């Protein structure tokens, strides 16, 4: 089942998943104009709801999107886990679109449906990935916020032919590159690595999201006393690693066995990742 | 006013401009993965009509979306012109969406609306234009197809955040340079320029969208004896013309009186221009 509530007149409104909630005109349908965040469900609950809301509220902020405040949200999120079961992990996916124009109310939405059996199954058993180039230096979007590098937005067609792309040649995922060969990030996820008994992640200077899953991994990785490190690795990097990883809100760790056909062992350091990340 | 038509069942529907046409799972809303074509309403007709629904199969075809066909379009075309008043210019824009996912239908839709009296008086008038990198080499995406150049989609968040960062600078449009400076195209428009007796256009190797007016404009150049060439041009090429132009569907052709906060004339170049173009 999938659940759906709308913000109409200060109040979160439950309505029928199979009933349209957005007419022809709305600037997130024809213009893709508008952010989200992914909120998993974990047996009725929504663990860590408060630092997506941290991250819709930057995302709204690149955009200049008016964003109805953390209360609000939290309202909307109530009212689609309302019959929510306990058993079945969802995705709570929440919108923020321009709406009709700027002058006019944006529209928000909350949309609940399980994660998929596939989803799941990534999770479980890892993936294979492909490394695509974006075609931008490393260095560019930081001087040019137009292109929206740090926010998630509705704006996601390249993101999703990237996908498609990596699924013909026979991969589940995507790492994008710069045009030097650095890594960037997930089209949906935030890349990380083991070497030289330290925890890797891109920078984000080059333009890509803070990612939730990750921050929340090297919080937890530094108390334990596994290092970190902010690392402007490359595929060769991905290739030499101990171990990799793509890290994201809805999927979690998933282990990268294979990188561009290269397959790879794991060193059995998942094990860690996934106790500092419970 | 503002009209809408539905494809269901395989019919065109008309339904109120202000009714929900969409769920919240419609990848075209929560992902952008989806197509359009902006098509020009005069005195109640679709001059263009053939022309656009041409370029929305190459759309549909480079992502992959399962197209309704001319027939089809041309029905919901049909439906929303049906009250439309022949003295009110209109845009009438066409989705098609994956939809709730490939196996379930694409959503197909028309949507008519006023051409906005700004959009008429720059036509009139001419338009300041901000040059705005888009970091990609001119080379890149002709190798790179999951970027998507030449498709016209409903992920446009980068596209609108251009033109807002423009009005921001006190410019009306934008037109895109690649990393080494070359022009590409506007967000929603195509430039051409008049030097040494030729008109020129960039290519769109360079994995740009086949503006439509702009054939137009070079296939009546053609065959009035005005020289056409496709030219690799730069911003230099801009500030020295004896004439710019973008080139777009809905709001025809704007010419360019200010380049990056440089003032230019046209040397009386747009007469034959809009007599062509007529
Ligand atoms: C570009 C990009 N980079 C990183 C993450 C890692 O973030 P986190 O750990 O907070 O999830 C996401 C995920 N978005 N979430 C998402 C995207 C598409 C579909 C569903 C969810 C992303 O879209
Ligand atoms: C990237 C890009 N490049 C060129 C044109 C020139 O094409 P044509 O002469 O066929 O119009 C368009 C226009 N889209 N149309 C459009 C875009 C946004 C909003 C409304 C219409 C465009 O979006």
């Amino acid at each position: 089942q999938r659940s759906v509530a709308v913000w109409r007149d200060g109040a979160a409104v439950t309505v029928p998943a199979h009933q349209p909630v957005v007419t022809a005109f709305d600037l997130g349908l024809g213009r893709g104009d508008g952010i989200f965040e992914s909120v998993a469900v974990v047996a009725g609950r929504t663990p860590h709801l408060a630092a997506h809301l941290t991250r819709l509220t930057r995302s709204a902020a690149l955009l200049g999107l008016p964003a109805p405040g953390d209360q609000a949200w939290m309202e909307m999120v109530a009212a689609v886990l309302a019959d929510w079961p306990a058993a079945l992990e969802g995705v709570c996916r929440l919108f923020l679109t321009r709406g009709l124009g700027d002058g006019t109310p944006p529209t928000a939405l909350a949309l609940l449906a399980p994660v998929p059996a596939d989803t799941l199954r990534q999770r479980a058993e890892g993936i294979s990935v492909a490394t695509l180039g974006l075609g931008v230096p490393a260095d560019f979007r930081a001087g040019a916020p137009w292109l929206l590098g740090g926010a998630k937005t509705l704006s996601y067609a390249v993101n999703m032919a990237a996908q498609r792309h990596a699924h013909d040649l026979g991969a589940d995922d995507v790492v994008f590159t710069s045009l030097e060969g650095r890594l960037l990030e997930g089209p949906t996820s935030t890349v990380v690595w083991a070497a030289g008994g330290t925890l890797h992640t891109p920078p984000v200077e080059t333009g890509i999201l803070p990612g939730t899953t990750q921050a929340r991994l090297f919080t937890a990785a530094a108390a334990d006393g596994w290092p970190t490190s902010v690392t402007p690795g490359t595929v060769d990097d991905l290739h030499a690693a101990d171990a990799v990883w793509l890290l994201s809100g809805v999927r979690g760790a998933a282990v990268v066995h294979t990188v561009d056909g290269v397959r790879r062992g794991d060193g059995d350091l998942s094990r860690r990742v996934r106790e500092l990340l419970a």
